[PDB]
């Protein structure tokens, strides 16, 4: 459901993978994404992201408005896998467009509204089934996120985890590397899952 007029998000998964033996792998999903949308006023989350030059407010005013989305995540932080050192933490995602582009995906991890980590990945269009796809497979998490997840899991109470997550946000900004044009912007906010179903998500449309 997360698609602008120029680019669609097909998949987004953050996961840890553990090798139990050379022929056995166990994988746990923290978050995952595979209808009309309710609108949320974008002016309300300006404080949860960098608000200087290059910030959400500037980005939105630059437009286009139909490229801005808010995604609430209930992260699954249950240890359903045994772990052990050297486990693999990663993010996998796919995009698609009607037109061939070279895109730049910026992922800004934010603490208390301040950019703490930025990951920048350039991906080149692949013609596939009439359209063009962009695949970022098994992109390794920075040690910051890995340590953050660990800090969260060591907390005795899930309400304590949600307390920490209140000031944790992620801003993904996809641009056409050519024209510097904003193709897709997704703001991420987080909670810990409590349900037996596991990780959950809810998408909102950002309006002004």
């Amino acid at each position: 459901t997360i698609a602008s007029s120029r680019l669609r998000l097909l998949e987004y998964s953050a996961f840890m993978e553990v090798q139990r033996d050379p022929d056995t792998y166990s994988k746990h999903l923290f978050v995952h994404i595979g209808p009309p949308l309710e609108a949320v006023d974008v002016r309300q989350i300006y404080d949860k992201f960098p608000e200087k030059k290059g910030g959400l407010k500037e980005l939105y005013e630059k437009g286009p408005p139909n490229a801005f989305f808010l995604v609430k995540f209930w992260a699954d932080l249950n240890s359903t896998i045994q772990e052990g050192p050297g486990a693999f933490y990663g993010v996998s995602s796919q995009y698609s467009s009607a037109d061939s582009m070279t895109i730049s995906v910026s992922t800004k991890v934010c603490s208390f509204g301040k950019q703490v980590v930025e990951k920048v990945e350039t991906e080149y269009a692949r013609l596939e089934n009439g359209r063009f796809v962009y695949r970022i497979h098994r992109s390794p998490m920075c040690e910051y996120m890995i340590n953050f997840i660990h800090k969260l899991k060591h907390l005795p109470e899930k309400y304590m985890m949600n307390s920490v997550l209140e000031n944790f946000t992620i801003l993904q900004v996809v641009t056409s590397r050519d024209s510097q044009e904003t193709l897709l912007v997704i703001a991420f906010v987080f909670e810990v899952s409590t349900s037996e179903h596991g990780a959950q998500h809810h998408v909102y449309k950002l309006v002004k």
